């Protein structure tokens, strides 16, 4: 494997949230999203017809995988993880199985995952994928319809507005037709995938969890899978803020905490609550000392840019880090 | 022209800055614009080739002149003034004379000035136009090339990067071919224009100032022109805040400002004047017989920023509350 | 006790956090408190010797109970609830039982609770008290030493730095000697208390919960007590926002919140809820028959922060506007 | 002199604004000061009776000249300049001539200038003084009463509210009785003064300008005086933002631009518009390349602390600077 050895010593990674949600940028008809701008479709129950039409305005002229990967490399990040497809159900790659994707639906007409995969290969960074394997707001039988007992960063976990008939929904339809095929797609194209990032099942069955584990193993034998997929089908445990030293057995000794620079994963115009360089550097050092990789999220803006203050704070966090390691 | 009487009593107006600059939103290649985001092309000397290409990404799905004018009406604004064409040289209307415009250059493929003109006619709001009659960064002979002695919200007043040869530039070429024709266009289409908003000439000759005055008078006899055009060719003086006490023959005055510190949308500028600040300034200007022209900088999807809307509406509630007492 | 009828229809109340924590204002030796600035002594384990010395610098020249209650009245708040004594153990009234209080320890040399109680009586506002009946960081046997299993807005629930010997601490000593006497003090002086606001017991026994209930009932028979004290010793349930839909026999409910993210004043916390957010939340809570208890964290000079005042007043104007429609 | 040689190569200095204005912290009776919080007494025409009473609440428990000078030293600042007395007329040293001072008027009962002077001597930093030699809002005949033709960061340049009789004011009374004696005081006590920082005369006569120049020369022969005092009585020209490369002859080749981290010189609770580390570092490098010392102001808070974000941004600016000089 020795992908295991590399992950123990990686320490630092860039995460990217980017999708149709990025264009709305935390705002819908003069009202604010929750802290999570990427959840805006659920928050305002925006009809798929309307939300999907955002694709017609997706033309990020300043997107540049080379420049993004370079920034990651300059901050000493050793891997990059991207949203291939979030809860909204929109793919950021050229999906054969669903035309609801950046390549087919947008004037941009380009494979974002492909460009990042290539930028990473040439730069010598490992490449990881995020995929929402349970929630899909574009799919009539998207997940979450049997677990609205608990509150969300939107309204409901499922698209309950376009598809209200909760007692006639069947996730198997969504899983077989979109979910598994799309996982096969991202895991076969775009070369070696170092890390695989799934959500916690609400809907997805035990069988269906095992299936995704097998699929990834067969197509990407070196790919490290994160705890979220399901118990006993992972190679590193993803820890939440509430789980970090001042429980899920991890047999390989591999741990990763994800966070954002501000309070949103997706870009949000109103969210300027950027963690200071010192906060970023200190948290990284704290996580690293406990043998935990820091996966730090950038939410790209409508033109596909790292926000100015996100870049500034990553670079100043790097200078504080280097200064401290010289002492 | 009872337009004079109406302006004395108007008290409040919406101004709109919107253009290609709105898409960059105060940011270029990881660096910040000045307080003035609309000046970003000059600030970073962005080649016309590149800046112009922003047009290919201009698709403001949420633009809605009816909803914008409704907001203006609800805040008790009696007129609306829009950027037809700013220093960058990009027209926000269907220009016959230049294809560098929202209708021809953008997937949106719609006349912004036309939609606002109509929304205003139906809502019963007077309609005013802003036009950069001197500065044009898209025109080889754009203005400002004989007055870089003074600092700007960008680098230079003219496009000195695409068109460096300052000693072979001739503003007459730009004026005759783009400026005057475009003024004729905006003043003839889009119905009655109540207010005309020009910049202070740096380059534009005395003759050329008189020409624009005549053109507006002949096409829009009721249209009130602002002091900026040149001395003795105006009907109201536009005041800066630093010029109100404690040279206008009609007794008509107007101070323009923005809610934050930028005229164009700027995602880094969240320094919104509070409702109380907005309401108090309006009351101060009105008591001195000065119309408050308050700018909204629409975002890439053609939306009034959430906090701009909130603060206009809360300023209105403070104002109404105070008039009930 | 028509106090029940009055609380069902009260709808809106001011809450006040104020203490030694207010002087540090979210900051200690170049580092930030948590969202809760009032928790700063626990957050940085500041020795009582040092923290207590803040009392020597407590001289809020601009404190004015009349002006504070007037603001509350102008926003249509019908009651006011104050911190008599928070987790830090410092009394904001002239306590016979402990000299660790605003009157005895500070150059200000005045009873804050007394001035507010009087300002409220004269203004026609009901007066409520908050008291930390379990946690006391100044008391060797302060509460929380048997429940550090769970994380806090500081470090530990108890003062574990000045008083580390957890296995030789006895809350009974603190309860008998400081807690019950101080409750007797605040409930006997300062006239009628409409609302009594306690914390959730971590340490405090079943007996000790019943005792406080009895004490309040005997001294203040009209006083409505909140659920936090313990099950079956309350007259209204204090709800968290996450517990309102889409266990109270009198039908009385109250949700408390702050304008920014801190209860105590925090100079770094400028995340003020907009007027619209405040007005809408109030309307939402009121429609569900829930009183909105909205916290102000007074600053070192005893002032309502400028933006807290602005946003309460603008929230009031939005509310009045909406009721006129 | 070779104080001249040292100033050419100093590059960086800390400035401190601190006074009664610091306690109000940009706010008076629910209304905001201008960008300049230190100007608040003029802005709201606060009677001397009331403003002066702030002295009774001045007890900055966390003031620590050693820690302040240490921070300055860690950022590579080579000198420290303090407000001995600002426009409000309140001395921050033990003045024999006026009891309106930190030592006599406040429960703190300590000489701030003295503690900083000592902290600097022991740390090996040069020590400089600011003094408002024209404006004094506490003095009946304070300056500015013949130049209200122009707007200010308050209302008027002079105290025109406590002392309205403009046509019966005489600056000579103020100059002879308070100004010159206080300059003699600060220049004789607190040891060697490296830099002397005066305001531009509005009121102060040509004679009176020459007098202050002579006084400083006789008491502090090595002390470099800044252009503001008056034409031909200075050793370095202080440049404003509008005067810095993309005029006052400077014969020694010595230049200094002062600025603050946020938009206020005095502490202001509402002013969180902190210049980012990159902005601070870049400006410093720009000024230094043009042979201009950067004098960067900290506005101490009511407890005598460097604001958390001021400290963080100075330290991160230092790390960016060191990183860039390694390359
Ligand atoms: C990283 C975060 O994990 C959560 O489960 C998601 O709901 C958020 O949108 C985000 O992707
Ligand atoms: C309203 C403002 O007037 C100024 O002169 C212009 O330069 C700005 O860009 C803006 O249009
Ligand atoms: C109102 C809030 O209730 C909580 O329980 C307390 O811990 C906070 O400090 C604050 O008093
Ligand atoms: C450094 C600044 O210089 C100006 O002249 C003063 O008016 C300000 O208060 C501040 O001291």
């Amino acid at each position: 494997n020795d992908n295991v050895a590399w992950f123990k010593q990686a320490k630092y990674g860039m995460m990217i949230h980017w999708g149709l949600y990025s264009l709305l940028a935390g705002e819908y008809r003069g009202e604010s999203s929750s802290a999570y701008a990427e959840w805006i479709q659920s928050k305002f129950q925006i009809p798929n017809a309307e939300y999907g039409n955002l694709a017609t305005a997706f033309n990020p002229l300043y997107f540049d995988a080379k420049k993004i990967v370079a920034l990651a490399k300059q901050c000493g990040m050793q891997y990059l993880v991207v949203t291939t497809k979030h809860h909204d159900g929109f793919a950021m790659y050229h999906s054969k199985v669903d035309a609801y994707n950046v390549y087919d639906a947008t004037p941009f007409h380009r494979d974002i995952i492909g460009e990042l995969a290539e930028a990473c290969q040439k730069a010598g960074l490992k490449f990881g994928l995020y995929y929402s394997q349970d929630l899909d707001w574009h799919d009539p039988n998207g997940g979450g319809y049997k677990s609205n007992d608990v509150e969300t960063a939107g309204t409901t976990w499922d698209n309950s507005w376009d598809f209200p008939d909760e007692d006639q929904k069947n996730f198997d339809l969504c899983f077989d037709n979109k979910i598994l095929p799309q996982i096969k797609e991202i895991m076969s194209n775009y070369g070696d995938i170092a890390t695989a990032w799934f959500d916690v099942p609400m809907t997805l069955s035990e069988a269906q969890s095992q299936t995704i584990y097998d699929t990834v193993r067969e197509l990407q034998p070196n790919c490290l899978i994160n705890s979220r997929l399901g118990n006993g089908k992972y190679d590193f445990v993803s820890l939440g803020d509430n789980e970090i030293p001042k429980f899920k057995p991890s047999p390989l000794g591999l741990y990763e905490t994800a966070g954002t620079i501000n309070d949103s994963w997706g870009f949000s115009y109103h969210d300027q609550n950027w963690k200071t360089p010192r906060t970023l550097y200190r948290y990284k050092q704290h996580l690293n000392d406990f043998g935990i990789n820091y996966l730090l999220n950038v939410g790209l803006d409508p033109l596909g840019r790292v926000p100015m203050m996100a870049e500034e704070n990553l670079l100043a966090a790097k200078a504080l880090e280097d200064e401290a390691n010289r002492l």
